[PDB]
């Protein structure tokens, strides 16, 4: 985001993607990441547990928790 935060929410894996290239992100599954974006994509840039952004498919992830 560029205006400091905008709804900043998680996502939980529902399948393994680990990276290809560089910008794929080490998904996995029943692991959730971190959303930092939101385009007219299902593909994303969130972030994994190890602090780095990559790549995370809509359909691949779903929420991070729910309570």
């Amino acid at each position: 985001g560029s205006m400091s935060t905008s709804e900043l929410k998680k996502v939980v894996a529902l399948y393994d993607y680990m990276p290809m290239n560089a910008n794929d992100l080490q998904l996995r599954k029943g692991d959730e990441y971190f959303i930092l974006e939101e385009s007219n994509l299902p593909w994303w840039r969130a972030r994994d547990k190890n602090g780095q952004e990559g790549y995370i498919p809509s359909n691949y992830v779903t929420e991070a928790e729910d309570s």
